[PDB]
Parts: C-alpha cells; structure tokens; sequence
C-alpha cells in the first residue's frame, strides 16, 4: 500500500513504521523535516499579516470615499471584505495548526480552514465572471441601452455568494466533507476516497466543472470575442479617444487578474485532477502541499494589482495617508 485511510483522514504515508498516526491528536512530525514545518507557518504569518493593511485599508478607502460608488469598485471591493472573513477564519485555523504540527480542534476545525479557502477562491471566481461580463457589455453592446450603476452593480454582488454558497457549504455537510491535505497542515475537498456514505462521486464533478471548467469557458468565451471587438467592431462604434486612455488601461488590468487567477490555481487544482484520478498513488506530502499555500496567496495580490494597476482609484487611498496636502 501507498498510503492511510481513515474514518475522517486520509494520509499519503503507509502505516509501514507504524509511526503514523492521526491528525487529529499528534503532531505528524513523522513525515517530513520539521524545519520545514515551521517554514510553513513562517511564511505563513507573513501572509496573513499582510492581507490585513492591504484588504482593511480598501474597506474603509470605499466608505470614506463616498464617491466610489461605481461597478468596477462594487465588484473589487467584494474582495476587500471576502478576504478579511478567510484572514480572519481560514488562516486563523491554519496558523494554529502549521506550528505544532496538526489540527487540534480537529474534526470541527478542519472544516474552518478547508471552507473559507473555499469561499475565498471562489467567490472571487463568481465576481470575476461579472468583471468579465462589466468590460463585454460597455464595449460591445449586446442590446440596446446597457447602463449598470447601483441596482444593477448589487446584482452581480450578491450573486458570487448565491454560487459561492452552492458550492462551499454543501462539503462541509451534506453532500461531501471538509478533509486534511498533503503535509497535514492544510485542509480542502476530498480527492482520495470513495467514502460512499456522504456521497463524493457526483459532488466532485459537480464542484470541479461547474465551478472551474464552466466559470473558465464563459470568461475564455466573453474573452475570445474582445479582442476582435477591438479592431474591426469598435472602428464603427465611433468613441472617442479621450474615453478609451483609463478604459484602455483597467481593462489591461482587469483580465491581469483573471491570469493571477490561474497562476497558482492550476498548479493546485489541475493537479488536484492528478490526485483524484490516481486515488491510491504514491505521492507522498510534498505534492500537495505547496500548491495549496500558493493557493493561499489569493487574499493578499488581488489588491496589489487593484491597488496599483488600478491608477483610477489610487488616489482616494492616498488622501488616508496624507490628510490634508497640497
Ligand atoms: C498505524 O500504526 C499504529 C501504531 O501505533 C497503530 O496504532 C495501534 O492502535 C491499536 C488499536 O487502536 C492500539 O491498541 C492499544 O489501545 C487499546 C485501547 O483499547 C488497548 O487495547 C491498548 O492500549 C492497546 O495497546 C495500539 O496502541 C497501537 N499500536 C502501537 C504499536 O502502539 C494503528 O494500527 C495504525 N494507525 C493509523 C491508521 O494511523
Ligand atoms: C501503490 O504504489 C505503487 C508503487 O509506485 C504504484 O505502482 C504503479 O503501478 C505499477 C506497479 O505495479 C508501476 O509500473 C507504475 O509505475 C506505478 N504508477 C506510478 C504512479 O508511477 C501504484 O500507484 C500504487 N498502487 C495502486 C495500483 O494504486
Ligand atoms: C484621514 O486620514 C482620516 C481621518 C482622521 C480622523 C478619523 C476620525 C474618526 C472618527 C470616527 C467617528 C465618526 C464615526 C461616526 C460615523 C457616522
């Protein structure tokens, strides 16, 4: 045999030693170099640590600034406030675990870290479809008159929760679960087991397609036909050139996002396809685990290119640090 399986744990080492054990209780120093372990978490606070000054700052640079009330800001301050609830949850539980070497609350806990990291990375997926769908339809027109505003900047806000939802709370009970990860640090979705009481086969796909596959065409779609849509189409549109200076530098921002989106995304979930069609392979802790806490870097660079190569808003952030300037 190639790893463990458990009632609520898989772990990619054989009981060969016999020096493996739960996750639950014991710090799986059994694995690997603890000197990595720790690095885990030293890179770790470094993370979470910094997803706060550059996720808080651009909560309250919205609300001061009572004149950023636009869809562009509506969708990229959904960030904002979704990263501070896995800051403040996800990586809390993470953290606790990493420096000791396992998931001390355990069975309740793992299904903290392994949600919010959940519904971090996929919230952002169902609001940058909108930031996708916001750059399509001011510039090629599908109907007649497509103005967005404040009614209708709500509704492709409050729908990345109606589909975040869809697909985040149903693991942690239901339909699948909420399960510990490659160096046992880190939590997520199943891909090793069959465990046909909670039913995973139909979730899985489910999940992997209607949340990763789809979102992906319908943005490749929305995509493929904008880049046509600036040379032949918009040439008899007739706009002019001083509207198309910022609307040609945030939209070479907007779809840089969606590339940061994959950046450490495939790395994770195109090899989270490798795991689950190998179920029984040998492919010990490391392979995991450095993809999911790249993975978990999708707080903290979101803002980092909305902040800077989003020049149209950098200036009330500025206003903060200041105060009162000439
Ligand atoms: C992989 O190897 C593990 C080695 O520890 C092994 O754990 C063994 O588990 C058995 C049964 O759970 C324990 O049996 C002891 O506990 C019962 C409690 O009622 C009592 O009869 C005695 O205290 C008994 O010793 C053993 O303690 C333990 N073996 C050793 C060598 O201490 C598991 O089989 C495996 N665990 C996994 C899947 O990670
Ligand atoms: C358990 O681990 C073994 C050992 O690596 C894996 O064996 C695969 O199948 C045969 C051995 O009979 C080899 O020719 C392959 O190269 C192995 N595949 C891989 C991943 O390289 C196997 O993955 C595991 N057993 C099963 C069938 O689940
Ligand atoms: C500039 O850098 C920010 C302003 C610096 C002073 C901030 C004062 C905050 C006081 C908050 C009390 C008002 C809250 C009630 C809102 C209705």
């Amino acid at each position: 045999m190639n790893g463990t399986e458990g009632p609520n744990f898989y772990v990619p080492f054989s009981n060969k030693t016999g020096v493996v054990r739960s996750p639950f209780e014991a710090p799986q120093y059994y694995l690997a170099e603890p000197w990595q372990f720790s690095m885990l978490a030293a890179y770790m606070f470094l993370l979470i640590m910094l997803g706060f000054p550059i996720n808080f700052l651009t909560l309250y640079v919205t609300v001061q600034h009572k004149k950023l009330r636009t869809p562009l800001n509506y969708i990229l301050l959904n960030l904002a406030v979704a990263d501070l609830f896995m800051v403040f949850g996800g990586f809390t539980t993470t953290l606790y675990t990493s420096l000791h070497g396992y998931f001390v609350f355990g069975p309740t806990g793992c299904n903290l870290e392994g949600f919010f990291a959940t519904l971090g990375g996929e919230i952002a997926l169902w609001s940058l479809v909108v930031l996708a769908i916001e750059r399509y339809v001011v510039v090629c027109k599908p109907m007649s008159n497509f103005r967005f505003g404040e009614n209708h900047a709500i509704m492709g806000v409050a729908f990345t929760w109606v589909m975040a939802l869809a697909c985040a709370a149903p693991p942690l009970v239901g339909w699948s679960r909420y399960i510990p990860e490659g160096m046992q640090c880190s939590c997520g979705i199943d891909y090793y087991t069959p465990h046909e009481e909670t039913n995973n086969e139909s979730f899985v796909i489910y999940m992997f397609v209607v949340h990763f596959i789809i979102p992906l065409i319908v943005i490749f779609f929305c995509y493929g036909q904008l880049v046509f849509t600036v040379k032949e189409a918009a040439a008899q549109q007739q706009e002019s050139a001083t509207t198309q200076k910022a609307e040609k530098e945030v939209t070479r921002m907007v779809i840089i996002m969606v590339i940061a989106f994959l950046i450490c995304w495939l790395p994770y979930a195109g090899v989270a396809f490798y795991i689950f069609t190998h179920q029984g392979s040998d492919f010990g802790p490391i392979f995991m685990t450095i993809p999911a806490f790249f993975a978990k870097t999708s707080a903290v660079y979101n803002p980092v290119i909305y902040i800077m190569m989003n020049k149209q808003f950098r200036n009330c952030m500025v206003t903060t640090l200041c105060c009162g300037k000439n």
